[PDB]
RNA sequence: GUGCUGGCCGCUCUCGCUAGAGGGAGGUCAGAGCACAUAAUAUCAAUGGAAUAUAG
DNA sequence: CTATATTCCATTGATATTATCATCTAGAC
DNA sequence: GTCTAGATGATAATACACCGTT
C-alpha cells in the first residue's frame, strides 16, 4: 500500500458551500490553537524566551515547577497520556476520547486476524515457538507462554478466544477519557465523534512535529562540543589566542587572512598591504610555532576553531512553536469524518453530511476526471491538459496519457486571503522493481548475491550533466548480461552505447546579451558608490568613470544626471527582455537563468540607490516589501529542466547524475553564483519527476569527473582561455575532445562501476569504496605506501598524509601530476596541431576511463 | 484550478535639480506557452544593502 | 580608495520532523 | 440481507562520505 504507490496531490478550490461549514472550520482552528498550548504546557519543554532573541530562556526545571500549580493530583495519567499520544501508531486510535463526551469503551479486545492465525494452530506448534511470536507482542505478552500452551492442548479454539479476550484488553485504552473527567476539559461540540477524532488527529501532529526536533537539536547541542573538546592541539591554541587579540583589537581572522599574514610576515612590503594588524601582529615571535608546522594540521586547527566559535551562538532550547497559523484539514473514509465525492458533467459535488455541501470547480491538471465508489477508496482517471487560457490559440492542443489512481482521502485549508481549497491526495501504482535495482544495486560498491542472482537480464541506461552553461548533456545506452561490448559493468557484464554522447540543447542567442547587462550593472553600483563616498571629501571624479558615463545621452551633462540616465537605460533595456522572453513561453532554458541574476543584482542596484543621500553616522533601516514574484519565477525554472530531463529518457530504467555541492560558508568566494543554479533543490526536482514514471536514479561522486580520458584513462589538461576543450598527450601524439561530453561519459564510467575506483585519495583507506578497489585490484584491503621510480608508487604492507593520484591504471604523486599537466601545457603553447577524436564512433575497443578490472 | 509579462495615464510618498530617477495604489491596451507534490513546525549558512571603526 | 573586519534588517538556499487508512461491530430498516 | 456510522488494529526493513595546493 505505502510501499509501491507514489503519493501525489493537487487542488482545487471550492466555488461556494452551504451550511454549517464555516464554523465548523474555526472551531476546529481555534480548539487546535488552544490545546496544543495546553498540551505544550503538560509536557515540560524548554524554551527560549522569543522577547529578547534568545538572550534568556526558561530552563526545564520551572516547566515542571509550574505544571505541579497547573495540572494538580493528575500529573501520573497526563505523563501516561503524552508518551501515548508521543509513540503515536495503531494504539493511539483512541485518544479522541479525551474531548468526547458519549465515547463508550469495550470491555473485550477486538478479534484481529493475527489472533486467528494464532489460534488455529496453537495446540500443534511447540513450547519453543510460543516465546517468540509472544515476547514482541505487548497485549499477547500478558500471558506466559506455558499458560497458553497448555490452554490451546486442552481447550477447544472457541473456548481458547472467548476466555483469553479479557485479559488482553488494552487498559489505558481509556486515559485520555478518564483524564477529561478528572479535568473537566470542554471543547466546542462534545457530542459528535468525527470532529474528535479529527481534532485530536491534528493536534498530535503538531506536537509530534516539535518533539523529535527538540530532542534532536538537544542531541545536535552536544556532538559538536564534543568535537571541540577532542581536537585540542598547539595550533589550535595558537590560533585561538590570535583570534583573541584581534578580538580585543576587534579585527577578528578568517582563512585568508590565516594565510597571507603567515606567508607575508616572513618577507617585508612596500605598498600597504590589504592586511596590516594580522602581518603585524604576526610578525612578533609569539607566533612561531605555527610557521614550522604541517598544514594538514593548520587545516584542523582553523576548522576547529571555527567551529567552536559557531557553537557559541547558540540558544539554550529551540524557540516555542507559533500555532497561529492555519493548518490543513484532513477528513477521510473510515471513521475520520465522512464524505462522498461524485463528478458531475460541470462541477465537482463534495458532501460533508451534517455538516453542508462543498462545490469545486474543474482543472486541466484532473482534465476528464472521472470517479468510481469502491467499497473504501475512489478510483480516478485523469489527463494533463494544455492549459490554454488565451481564447484564440495557435498552438494545437496537445493532451497526456491516461492516468490511474486510488483516492481515498481529501484536505481542506484556508489560504491568508480568505479562499478555501480542496486538496486530492491521490497515489500513482507503479513497479517497486527498478527503484530496488538503483538503490539496492548500482549504489552499493559491495552488493550480496541474493540480489545479484535477481539482477534483470537486460537494461537501459542513461547518464547527463547539470551546469549554468549548456545545461544538459545525455548519453544514452544499453548494457545487456550475456553480451559483448566496449563498456564494463562491475559485478554484472558488459555494455554498449546506443546513441552517442551530444548536447541536448545548446545554449541560445540571447544568453550572451545577458551576461554584459550583468556587468554593466556592477560597475554602475561601484560607481555610483564612489560617487558617494567622494562627495564627503568634496573631490573630482576620475576620467575613465566621467568618459564610461558619457556614452548614455543624458538630458543635462550633470555627472549625477549621467548615472541618473544609465539607471534608466538598464532598467529600459531589462524589461525590454522580460515581455519578448515570455511571450515564447520560457522557450531556452539556458537563457532563462542569466535573466535571473540580471534581476537579482537590478534589485541590489536600486537599493543601494534608494540610499544615495544619507549622512554619515546615522543608520537606515529597510522597509519590509511584500512580494511573492521571485519565488514563483525560478519555482518554474527547476521544474522545466526536471521534466525536460526525464522525457528524454522515458525509455529507460536507470539515469545515472552527479551529486552536486550546495553553497557554502564564507570562506568561499562564489556562494553568489551556486545560488543561481540551485543544484541541491533541482536534484530534488528531477528525482520526482523521474519517480513518477518508474525510472531509478543514482548519484555518484563528481571528483574529478572532468579531468580524464574515457578512452585510456590518462590525465588531460583544461584550457583555461577556451573552456570547452580538453588536450590529452598520448603515444607521443596530441589528441582532442569536448569538455562537456567527457563528464558524460565518465559519469556513466562510474555509474556503471559503482564509482568504486577512486580518483584521489589521501593515505592516514578507510571506506567502504576504496577498501573493496584495493583488495579487489591489487591484494589487500590494509596496505603501505611507498614512492619510488619518476613519481610512481609500489603498494607494499612510509608515507603518512600525502595527496595520491591515480591515472592509465597505475597509481602517480602529486608532482607528476602536476608535471604532465605542465607537458601538455608546454606543448600546447607550442602550437603543436591535434586530431580531435569522437566517443560516439564505432571501432572503440574499451573504455577504461574509472575502470580498474 | 495555482504560477510566471510589458506599453501607456493620472494621484500619492522618497531624493535631487545646469536634470530627472525610484516606491505604492488604480485605470486601460495588449501578450499569453508550459510546467504543476500540496501543507504546518524548527534549525543552520549566506546574499544584498547601510553605517562604524580603522590602519596604510 | 582598495582591501580585511564589527552591528542592524529582510530574504534565500538547504535539510530534518509531522501527514496523505483498514477492518470489525452493533443498530435500523 | 444491506447500509451506516462508532471503536479498535504484531513485528513489517535497505547507499556513501569531510582530512591543502590559491
Amino acid at each position: 500500500m505505502k510501499v509501491h504507490e507514489i503519493p501525489r496531490s493537487q487542488l482545487l478550490k471550492i466555488k461556494q458551500y452551504e451550511g454549517s461549514f464555516v464554523e465548523w472550520y474555526r472551531d476546529l482552528q481555534e480548539d487546535r490553537k488552544k490545546f496544543a498550548s495546553l498540551l505544550f504546557r503538560w509536557a515540560a519543554f524548554g524554551y527560549a524566551a522569543r522577547e529578547d532573541d534568545g538572550a534568556t530562556y526558561i530552563s526545564p526545571s520551572q516547566a515542571l515547577l509550574e505544571r505541579r500549580l497547573l495540572l494538580g493530583d493528575a500529573e501520573d495519567v497526563a505523563i501516561k497520556f503524552l508518551d501515548v499520544l508521543f509513540k503515536g501508531g495503531a494504539p493511539s486510535s483512541s485518544c479522541y476520547s479525551l474531548f468526547y463526551e458519549d465515547f463508550a469503551l469495550r470491555d473485550k479486545a477486538k478479534y484481529s486476524g493475527a489472533k486467528r492465525e494464532f489460534i488455529e494452530g496453537l495446540a500443534t506448534m511447540p513450547l519453543d515457538k510460543i516465546i517468540e511470536r509472544i515476547r514482541q507482542d505487548e497485549q499477547l505478552s500478558k500471558i506466559p507462554a506455558e499458560e497458553w500452551l497448555i490452554l490451546g492442548a486442552e481447550y477447544s479454539p472457541e473456548e481458547i478466544w472467548e476466555q483469553v479476550a479479557p485479559r488482553i484488553v488494552n487498559v489505558d485504552r481509556s486515559l485520555g477519557k478518564q483524564l477529561r473527567e478528572r479535568l473537566g476539559i470542554k471543547c466546542r461540540r462534545p457530542h459528535d465523534a468525527g470532529y474528535c477524532k479529527i481534532l485530536m488527529e491534528v493536534v498530535a501532529r503538531q506536537l509530534r512535529s516539535h518533539n523529535e526536533t527538540y530532542h534532536e537539536y538537544l542531541n545536535q547541542t552536544h556532538e559538536m562540543k564534543t568535537k571541540v573538546a577532542n581536537n585540542l592541539t598547539n595550533e589550535f591554541d595558537l590560533v585561538c589566542e590570535f583570534a583573541e587579540v584581534l578580538e580585543e583589537k576587534n579585527y577578528g581572522l578568517g582563512w585568508y587572512v590565516l594565510w597571507q599574514g603567515v606567508k607575508q610576515a616572513l618577507k617585508e612590503q612596500k605598498k600597504p598591504t590589504k592586511i596590516q594588524i594580522a602581518v603585524d601582529q604576526l610578525r612578533q615571535p609569539k607566533f612561531a610555532g605555527l610557521l614550522t608546522a604541517k598544514w594538514r594540521a593548520l587545516k584542523g586547527a582553523y576548522d576547529t576553531w571555527k567551529l567552536k566559535k559557531r557553537l557559541e551562538k547558540r540558544k539554550a532550547f529551540p524557540y516555542m512553536p507559533n500555532w497561529d497559523n492555519d493548518y490543513q484539514i484532513p477528513v477521510g473514509l473510515t471513521g475520520l469524518g465522512v464524505f462522498t465525492l461524485e463528478v458531475k458533467r460541470t462541477e465537482v459535488v463534495v458532501d460533508l453530511k451534517e455538516h453542508g455541501k462543498l462545490f469545486c470547480s474543474h482543472s486541466h491538471y484532473f482534465g476528464d476526471l472521472t470517479a468510481e465508489k469502491h467499497p473504501s477508496r475512489y478510483h480516478l482517471k485523469f489527463r494533463h491538459k494544455l492549459k490554454l487560457r488565451k481564447r484564440d490559440s495557435r498552438v494545437e492542443p496537445t493532451i497526456g496519457p491516461w492516468i490511474e489512481a486510488a483516492l481515498r482521502e481529501i484536505t481542506i485549508q484556508k489560504k491568508p486571503n480568505g479562499v478555501f481549497y480542496l486538496g486530492l491526495p491521490y497515489a500513482l501504482s507503479h513497479g517497486i522493481d527498478n527503484f530496488q535495482i538503483a538503490k539496492r544495486f548500482f549504489s552499493a560498491a559491495k552488493p550480496d548475491k541474493e540480489v545479484i542472482n535477481g539482477l534483470p537480464s537486460e537494461m537501459v541506461v542513461g547518464a547527463a550533466a547539470l551546469n549554468l552553461s549548456n545545461i544538459v548533456a545525455p548519453v544514452k545506452a544499453r548494457i545487456g548480461k550475456g553480451l559483448e561490448g566496449p563498456l564494463h559493468a562491475l559485478d554484472y557484464g558488459y555494455g554498449e552505447l546506443i546513441d552517442g554522447p551530444k548536447i541536448l540543447t545548446p545554449d541560445g542567442p540571447r544568453c550572451g546579451e545577458l551576461i554584459s547587462l550583468k556587468r554593466d550593472i556592477v560597475e554602475i553600483k561601484s560607481a555610483i558608490k564612489e560617487f558617494k563616498a567622494c562627495q564627503r571629501e568634496g573631490l573630482t571624479m576620475s576620467e575613465e568613470t566621467t568618459t564610461w558615463l558619457s556614452e548614455v545621452e543624458s538630458p543635462s551633462d550633470s555627472p549625477r544626471c549621467m548615472i541618473q540616465s544609465r539607471i534608466a537605460d538598464t532598467s529600459r533595456r531589462l524589461n525590454s527582455f522580460k515581455y519578448q522572453m515570455n511571450k515564447e513561453g520560457y522557450q531556452d532554458l539556458a537563457e532563462a537563468l542569466r535573466l535571473l541574476d540580471a534581476m537579482d543584482s537590478y534589485n541590489s542596484l536600486l537599493e543601494s540607490y534608494q540610499r544615495m543621500h544619507l549622512s554619515p553616522g546615522e543608520q537606515s533601516p529597510k522597509e519590509a516589501k511584500f512580494d511573492t514574484k521571485r519565488a514563483s519565477f525560478r519555482d518554474l525554472l527547476r521544474r522545466r529542466v526536471a521534466h525536460t530531463i526525464v522525457e528524454y529518457f522515458d525509455d529507460c530504467d536507470i539515469v545515472f547524475f552527479e551529486d552536486l555541492d550546495g553553497p557554502s560558508d564564507s570562506d568561499s568566494r562564489n556562494n553568489a553564483l551556486v545560488k543561481l543554479l540551485s543544484p541541491r533543490t533541482l536534484l530534488l526536482y528531477i528525482r520526482q519527476a523521474l519517480e513518477k514514471r518508474g525510472i531509478g536514479m543514482v548519484e555518484v561522486a563528481k571528483d574529478g569527473t572532468s579531468q580524464n580520458n574515457p578512452i585510456s584513462g590518462h590525465v588531460g589538461w583544461r584550457n583555461k582561455q577556451n573552456k570547452s576543450e580538453i588536450y590529452f598527450y598520448e603515444d607521443k601524439e596530441l589528441l582532442v575532445m569536448d569538455a562537456d561530453e567527457v563528464g558524460a561519459m565518465n559519469i556513466l564510467c562510474r555509474g556503471l562501476n559503482h564509482s568504486v575506483c577512486p580518483y584521489s585519495f589521501v593515505t592516514k583507506d578507510y571506506g567502504k569504496r576504496v577498501k573493496r578497489f584495493l583488495k579487489d585490484r591489487y591484494g589487500s584491503s590494509n596496505v603501505r605506501f611507498l614512492v619510488a621510480s619518476m613519481g610512481f608508487v609500489t603498494v607494499t604492507t612510509a608515507l603518512v598524509g600525502k595527496r595520491l593520484y591515480y591515472h592509465g591504471g597505475e597509481l602517480v604523486t602529486h608532482d607528476l601530476h602536476n608535471r604532465m599537466k605542465d607537458e601538455i601545457k608546454y606543448l600546447v603553447e607550442k602550437e603543436v596541431l591535434a586530431r580531435r577524436v569522437s566517443l560516439s564512433d564505432s571501432t572503440i575497443k574499451s573504455y577504461k576511463s574509472f575502470a580498474h578490472v
